[PDB]
């Protein structure tokens, strides 16, 4: 968000709706990446 600040946004050369997209598709990878063996805390997925 500091950079941002940076960018056009706020200031200069960049609009941040692009990183918002971004954000965007690392969430859609989280609900893609769909308590294993040895494994709970799914739920960590849930508070990220």
């Amino acid at each position: 968000v500091g950079r941002a600040f940076e960018d056009l946004a706020g200031g200069s050369e960049t609009a941040m709706k692009e990183c918002q997209k971004l954000i965007e598709v690392r969430l859609e990878n989280l609900i893609k990446k769909v308590g294993d063996l040895h494994i709970l805390e799914r739920w960590k997925i849930i508070n990220i």
